[PDB]
């Protein structure tokens, strides 16, 4: 019954406000409107052209995706990704579809963040979860950390600062790894020294590993699986390293049959699918996002319009393809009792 | 004739007193924004700040330069806000100091150099206010994107007029360096600062620099963590020479026919993010007198030296305004 109601019940934040969950509907649970980094919109928004031609490449491409079922993203770019989340809450009001602003720390912090201890990592992802982020009100709903192999100190402190945060909020963590490094598996211990249950963990950008017995252990184990990155190829761009180095030389389709392995060995409940794509880019080359667009014109709709209907005809029922895009994310994103 | 202030342009005449390398607030681009709780608040940053300059603005100083750029965590709202509530001048800066992000190291010298023009020609951000000097810095041999940015700054300065002033590790002698990488740009020495250069006691380094007619930053004299020997942090910030070691360096460039060429500043802070959590309390408590040092220590310290008020007057008001003016 209570799948069915809209008009009360728990509630998710996001970039306009609270949500119900059931509100929430087809969500794309790692996504970017904008790869930056800090200040770096607002200081040169003629990189993008334009800050209007930013947003309004950002509300046709949300209007596309909505329009092949998307209703809600969750928007897991941090402070020292660029997060502009007023250009969030500008682009999620004309699109109409709902999203979800994130604390932690990406790959690229600054000094004022790289010196800070873990109790000031906690204090800082409290705030955006619990006051806001900047002076906008716009309360995070899910907390973002990153590896890159094994983890440095500094990156030891953000997972437990966000451990700590999460616990006390109750809102999820998801994470980047370097999938075939298996840096899900230290994620997972340092996690779970602080405590923090595996059903609250996305260990994100799984889909660029081919290792199964890896995948499935951390599943095993009620991690949740982020297939996030399945329109990530440069086939048919081999002569541009740039490109190739970012994006792999794995198909689409590799990574897509990866979400039916796990459903074939029984953890459809773990996995969470998303594109990982973004509308501006500058924290890379400066063409990188003409030529992303140039191999997936359908940007986020590409799960929904592409994805789907392969996995469909591969036998995986719409049933289960629905419980992945909407029930799954709904039991990620829903926060769960404060500690205490 | 003009120089852009974070409240417009002024006249040469309006600069006066300068300190010219200067911080309200040293942090990280966006930090101020996302946590101001870090400095208390964005409201108590103010009032420090603004206590400060009028401090700093009773014992005589009428123009500031805040060498922070947008990786240093610059909010020109911030400064504008601070002149105005403490009617000293401000003149704000673009470039790149030591902790670029990866949206600003992956750029080419091409964009950069435009990056730094629209900063000087257009405007910072969305404020109108427009920058004044150009910061650039290295630590020792330059990295790859540091020669980027020393030579996308001197691409900007001829274009511009306006000046380019730099951080060093004085000791390594980057001056040298810093100085090759802008006359293979065709910039003139005469609009560049090279700073820091208190840092070091190798006075032959700095002669033959301005021998060459570069400009000499004496800017950071109050730095020393005497007293502070337990504390390593602070220790390895500030160094281990006194301030009157840095500030007789200031009478040996005079002494040695230089005062044309001598700049002097504070390098002080009213909050500082990058670095470790206590240092803002631990230097105010070595240097209560904040950016009125210069003026209210080192002047009667030159003074009783013997080192007559003309000088001191042109190596504070004629000097900066001279390196200031564009072009
Ligand atoms: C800012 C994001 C982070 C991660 O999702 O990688 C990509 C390349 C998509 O950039
Ligand atoms: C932000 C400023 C930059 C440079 O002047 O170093 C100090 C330590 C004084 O911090
Ligand atoms: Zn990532
Ligand atoms: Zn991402
Ligand atoms: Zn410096
Ligand atoms: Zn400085």
């Amino acid at each position: 019954i209570s799948e069915f109601i809209t008009n009360s019940g728990d509630r998710i934040n996001t970039v306009r406000g609270p949500i119900t969950i059931s509100e929430a509907g087809f969500t794309l649970t790692h996504e970017h409107i904008c790869g930056s980094s800090a200040g770096f919109l607002r200081a040169w928004p003629e990189f993008f052209g334009s800050r209007a031609a930013l947003v309004e490449k950002a509300v046709r491409g949300l209007r596309r995706a909505r329009a092949a079922g998307v209703r809600t993203i969750v928007d897991v770019s941090t402070f020292d990704a660029g997060r502009d989340v007023s250009l969030l809450a500008e682009v999620s009001r004309a699109a109409d579809v709902h999203i979800v602003a994130a604390t932690g720390l990406w790959e690229d912090p600054p000094l004022s963040m790289r010196l800070r201890s873990v109790e000031e990592l906690t204090q800082f992802f409290l705030r955006e979860i619990q006051y806001g982020i900047e002076d906008t009100g716009i309360r995070a709903g899910i907390i973002k950390v990153a590896t890159q192999g094994k983890a440095t100190p500094f990156q030891e402190l953000v997972l437990r600062a966000a451990a700590r945060a999460s616990l006390a909020t109750g809102v999820p963590v998801t994470t980047h790894t370097f999938a075939s490094q298996r840096d899900g598996e230290q994620q997972a211990a340092i996690f779970e020294s602080e405590g923090l249950s595996p059903s609250r963990v996305c260990i994100g950008h799984s889909d660029d590993t081919d290792d199964l017995s890896y995948l499935t252990a951390l599943a095993a184990r009620g991690y949740l699986i982020g297939l996030d990155g399945i329109p990530h190829s440069a086939i048919g761009l081999e002569d541009n390293a740039s490109a190739s180095a970012l994006l792999g030389n794995r198909s689409w389709q590799t990574r897509a049959l990866l979400i039916k392995a796990l459903i074939d060995q029984g953890y459809m409940k773990q996995i969470l699918v998303s594109n990982d794509w973004l509308f501006g880019f500058s924290s890379y080359v400066t063409n990188i996002m003409d030529v992303m667009d140039s191999v997936n014109p359908d940007g986020m709709a590409f799960i929904p319009l592409r994805v789907i209907p392969f996995l469909r005809e591969k036998g995986v029922p719409q049933e289960t393809l629905a419980g992945i895009t909407v029930t799954n994310p709904a039991r990620f994103l829903s926060p769960t009792l404060r500690a205490s």
